[PDB]
């Protein structure tokens, strides 16, 4: 029972928890026999016999487990569950089998969301009730301020605390450094077989990606708008992989703009032409009883391909470097002043914060700001993060549009340095806005069972969502419309609470919702204008408290109706207060009965929320929170 | 060298094996490669010099799943059901027990031509029931020489054709690992598809206790798993566990030393020749995940399917006797001797090692040469609207005696596993849509549901759905007709009270049952109820009412039914066997005549024999 095993479990949606977990395993390799596994890869049957367990997990959606964390969270939730309390009740709330085990939790999250680091807190809370002995109190990493930084602190303490408790680490010492990057470690070797895009992305992200097809794209806003929102039609080609129900999302895999990809490639020192199928092989120095066995292997992260296809379809080249990545960049800088700035930023303290949040630098902008960096083709290919797919609410009814998938996409573009800097185009939205019909569209369907229309047609539904948060409601109404016209049903009509900036500029799908109302689908259509010169600023929160307070109340309290909120997390949080008020001031219930009534609706799946994350007033919201919390 | 792309389609993995071997032969005179019709750009096709196609046919003449993309691509680039139900040559695996024999291979062969394609050799067929591996080896040599001269290489090593990718003794080793994945995750890695962990809620027999046979009702909980969303008509792919006794008998007969409780992995020696030796390293085989050998045999590997001729030859060089090593050699040549052996005894791997006890079996040969345990498909018997977060299955428990009922009992792998797993045990499975076996979008048209025994399975979701659209969505769909079939009304009438009830609620207009072993009345099949009781309701539906007819179950039955309806078209409406037969062709492409083939599930022994006798 020597060489204590340290099991590092992680859950992630974009790769941050996974990275930190790797870094954490590397550290524990010093005094312990450590392993880093995704929560889904791990077999819950070993847990009770685990000596030490370290959890690094983010939280997603509406205070939920990352998708690859759901199974593990249910499992715990199960072993621990005499009856009561739901996950949504205790951990995302409105205001022993593991005796042998020692653990500690680090959770990633954002103060921009209601239930900050919810999944980390549930796991942390749950391992303790199951009989586990917590080493360090749970620490939280805020994506808005010092996330990578707070990881180090905790990583340091927890290691020290583990060494102390297990009484090992009298030979491990006070301390880049690991599988980071080193020139005699990674090598790009030639290959003659380059997979197909959708097949390569399936390997890379361990899931089946189907090739969809672009049929058309149209502007949903006036040509006189400064903004742009596009209606996109895709042909699924029969593929049963792409079956969906109204409410579900489509995950899409973009391509970085070629110019940016090229600028980047033309800045590498030693790099084959940006065209030669090259696999990446790494010098892996294993270790045996004989001594140390060293040899070449396949990194096996990216599939065989040209560096161009790699930077274009598989690697994140626009997300600002983490402090770690800057550290590897620094040791490549050949200019005194130019290299110290790199080391100052490597800290993740304020300078980093200001630089990142101020310049929102792409990989290219960084190499160009510190032109004395000798960038190795293999450092990027192995250190950059994978290009993540972006999710989009499906905007079509599969009955009204068989073998078709529609999307409503806000075109993200903004100026850096608070309007002074150049333009940065969102990766997926700008891609979806320029692909041609011959272009393949890598995607998959991710069902959203908490956001499907009710099984019972005769109950009232209130659909709340500003801007593109209307996207899924378009599948709701098209679907209800088809039901009426062809299935011979008379479902209780619904109410739509939309919200935008200007009557004849932003009200997307206006006529389309009109036509749907005349057909019985909707009882009434409410709209909140926020930048109308002719009146005051109104938000769906307002339309709800000023013109539906009664309907809302009668719908939810007597008619057994449902309310659906979709879009920006700030709005959704506001809509939850507007409803808590309407419930209080329209039924005489304190912040108690109103809160518990809501908390009940959710419980019974009658209060639905589909969070897009932070999409509205991004600058002002991120700015307020960033500051206010440091 | 010329580049030869060998494209293969496969479900149970036989065509895959054939292509990899085909690749090892074409290596001699060509630059040959092998991959799925999915792991390939259909755009590169036209820029190919030589394309070899090895593909099986599934469904009812349908392309295997991984051969769906490719199929329609050649179709548009150049309906399917109608017609079939660069240099290149096709070899299609199949079975003469199915109507549209090698339908996919014959379709791909036809369409390649219609795309600037020149055929080398006449497309061959490989009947799973008689001389499959035999016709392949042949066509294999005949097409090699054929392309060899077509592309003009002269006198080269045309005698080399037991090859290289075949197990040797220091090309493989089992290195310990202290971290083995969870089963469902391991399976997702092995089969490259998302497999979810579902849990058993309950199982109950739907046949009378006084029955000799047995069918079970199975309820699984999806656990809110979005990956497990389905529609009535869809199938659930399930991964079972082999029985422990057979797993431990197999381990205890093993030569290699791996304790069974230790996690291991299979590394293979990757060597790259040089001018004075070789530059090499041990890479992970990476077919199976790290797991205990007990777990590989119980959950990842097929230890019951009879050894192929290729796997026997290998056992040959491992027998320490002479008769044994010789019988092995005889059987290694998939001919009369081997076919009689296999079909007659249908030996598990364990029985093979016991019929030939001098074989010294190393663990790394089984772990690398045995086929992957394939998942079994089951028609979902529940409506998702009626049973949220639930998946129900109707499962016939397969169990037969070898050597024509004279030998030991052999249990169906998945059916028997599903028949003994305990509540809450994990059930790895996934959902595979059947877009061609879904209820019509128009619920105001009549549907005629035909299917005996377990063939009823998808209809229980059809009628639970309709019952739900009625009792809850407030719609009034055109009532349906159920044409069922079983052995004895008092024994085999599974879900009798349920279909009965579905009638009382307006789901079903009428319920027609056919019995085949009622010791009173004659042996009536469902094809006999169509003609002898509804020949008119069927004609009016498929001709005037814009109706739909769904056929589900054994391929033989489904065929007797097609040939029946085609006549009900002649007789009742007056059109010839080419005017009614092609009208059903228009039905199957208009998607109003639905078929869902389970394979050969009925009268297996009787049927598959006459068929061996058919071709032989
Ligand atoms: C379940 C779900 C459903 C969704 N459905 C939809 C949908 O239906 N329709 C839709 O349009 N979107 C939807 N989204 C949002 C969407 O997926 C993408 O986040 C969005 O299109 C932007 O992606 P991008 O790839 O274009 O830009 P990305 O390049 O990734 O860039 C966005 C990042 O830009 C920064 N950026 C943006 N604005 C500014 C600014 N003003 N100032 C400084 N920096 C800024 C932020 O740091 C932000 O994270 C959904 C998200 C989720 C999780
Ligand atoms: C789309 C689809 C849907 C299906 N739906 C269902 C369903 O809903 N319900 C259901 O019960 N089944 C269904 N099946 C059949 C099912 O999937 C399995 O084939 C079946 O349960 C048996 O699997 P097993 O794994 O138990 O036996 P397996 O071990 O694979 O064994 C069967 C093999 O045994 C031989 N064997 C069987 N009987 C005999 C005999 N009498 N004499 C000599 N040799 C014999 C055959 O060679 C056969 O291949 C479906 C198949 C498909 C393709
Ligand atoms: N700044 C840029 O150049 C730029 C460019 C591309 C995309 N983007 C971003 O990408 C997003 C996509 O646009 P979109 O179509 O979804 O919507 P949008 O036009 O940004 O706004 C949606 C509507 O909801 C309102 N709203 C804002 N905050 C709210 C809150 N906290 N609670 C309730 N309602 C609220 C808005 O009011 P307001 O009048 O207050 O906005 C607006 O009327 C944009 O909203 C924007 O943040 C910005
Ligand atoms: N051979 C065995 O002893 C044995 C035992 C247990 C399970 N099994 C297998 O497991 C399967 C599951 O049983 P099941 O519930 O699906 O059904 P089943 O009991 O095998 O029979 C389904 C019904 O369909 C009839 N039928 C048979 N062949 C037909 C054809 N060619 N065309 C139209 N109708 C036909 C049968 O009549 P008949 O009376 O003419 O068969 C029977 O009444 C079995 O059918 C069988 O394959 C076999
Ligand atoms: C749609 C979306 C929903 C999110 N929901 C929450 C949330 O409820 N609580 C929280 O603390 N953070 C939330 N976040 C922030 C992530 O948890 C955080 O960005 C984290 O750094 C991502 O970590 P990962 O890369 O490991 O998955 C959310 C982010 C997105 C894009
Ligand atoms: C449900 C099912 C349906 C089948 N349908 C056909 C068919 O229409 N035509 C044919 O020639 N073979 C058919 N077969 C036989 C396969 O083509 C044959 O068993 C082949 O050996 C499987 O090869 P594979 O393992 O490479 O996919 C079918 C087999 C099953 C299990
Ligand atoms: O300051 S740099 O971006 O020129
Ligand atoms: O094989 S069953 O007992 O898990």
């Amino acid at each position: 029972a020597k060489r204590v095993k340290a099991t590092i479990l992680y859950a992630t949606e974009t790769g941050k928890s996974q990275a930190y977990a790797k870094t954490l395993c590397e550290i524990f390799k010093h005094a312990f026999d450590a392993k880093a596994m995704s929560m889904e890869e791990y077999d819950i049957v070993h847990l009770e016999h685990e000596a030490l367990v370290l959890v690094v997990t983010s939280t997603f959606g509406n205070g939920d487990p990352p998708e690859n964390g759901e199974k593990f969270g249910c499992a715990l939730m199960e072993m621990r569950h005499e009856e009561r309390k739901s996950y949504k009740v205790r951990f995302n709330s409105v205001s022993g089998p593991l005796a042998n085990v020692r653990f500690s939790v680090f959770g990633l999250g954002s103060r921009a969301y209601p239930h900050f680091c919810a999944f980390g807190h549930a796991v942390d809370t749950l391992l303790e009730e199951l009989g586990g002995e917590r080493i360090l109190k749970m620490r939280e990493g805020d994506e808005l301020c010092g996330q990578e930084e707070a990881f180090r602190t905790w990583a340091k303490k927890v290691f020290k605390a583990a060494c102390d408790v297990f009484c090992v680490g009298d030979d491990v010492n006070i301390e880049s450094n690991d599988r980071s990057w080193k020139r005699n470690k990674f090598r790009l070797t030639y290959v003659a077989e380059a997979p197909d895009l959708t097949q390569g992305l399936s390997n890379v992200h361990k899931k089946r990606v189907s090739a969809a097809r672009l049929l058309s794209r149209q502007n949903l806003q006036s040509p006189k708008s400064s903004r742009s929102t596009i209606f996109v039609r895709l042909h699924t080609n029969g593929n049963q992989e792409l079956q969906y129900q109204p409410g579900d999302h489509l995950g899409v895999f973009p391509g970085n703009h070629e110019d940016l990809v090229n600028a980047l490639i033309e800045r590498l020192e030693d790099a084959p032409p940006a065209n030669h199928v090259v696999k990446v092989e790494m010098l892996e120095e294993r270790n045996t009883a004989l001594g140390v066995i060293s040899n070449w292997k396949d990194e096996s992260r990216l599939p065989p391909c040209t560096i161009f296809q790699a930077f274009k379809y598989y690697l994140d080249i626009t997300t600002p470097p983490t402090p770690l990545q800057l550290q590897q960049f620094a040791s490549l800088a050949t200019n005194e002043k130019e290299k110290q700035r790199l080391l100052v930023l490597s800290k993740g303290l304020q300078e980093y914060e200001e630089w990142k949040w101020g310049k929102n630098p792409t990989m290219v902008e960084v190499l160009e700001e510190f032109p004395s960096i000798q960038m190795p083709a293999t450092l990027l290919l192995t250190q950059l993060s994978l290009l993540q797919p972006r999710y989009y609410s499906i905007s079509s009814s599969p009955d009204m549009y068989p073998d078709e998938v529609h999307l409503t996409v806000a075109i993200v573009s903004y100026h850096t340095r608070d309007g002074e800097g150049p333009v940065h185009h969102g990766v997926c939205s700008s891609w979806l806005n320029r692909i041609q019909a011959d272009d393949v569209v890598p995607c998959f369907v991710r069902g959203a069972p908490s956001f499907h229309l009710p099984r019972n047609p005769q109950v009232p539904c209130i659909l709340v969502g500003p801007g593109t948060g209307i996207a899924p409601f378009r599948s709701f109404w098209q679907q209800r419309q088809f039901d009426i016209q062809h299935k011979g049903m008379n479902p209780c009509p619904m109410v739509l609470v939309f919200g935008c900036r200007q009557s004849k500029i932003d009200h997307i799908y206006r006529e389309e919702t009109l036509q749907a109302k005349n057909k019985g689908v909707f009882r009434e259509l409410y709209t909140a204008y926020s930048r109308e010169p002719d009146r005051p600023k109104k938000y769906v929160q307002d339309v709800l408290q000023e013109q539906l307070a009664e309907s809302v109340y009668r719908a939810l309290k007597e008619q057994g109706g449902h309310i659906y909120v979709c879009g920006d997390v700030t709005m959704a949080a506001d809509v939850l207060k507007a409803i808590q008020r309407i419930m209080t001031q329209q039924g005489k219930l304190s912040e108690e009965d109103a809160g518990v009534f809501i908390s009940r609706l959710r419980d019974d799946n009658r209060y639905h929320e589909d969070i897009f994350g932070v999409t509205l007033r991004t600058y002002e919201v991120t700015n307020r929170l960033r500051s206010e919390s440091i």
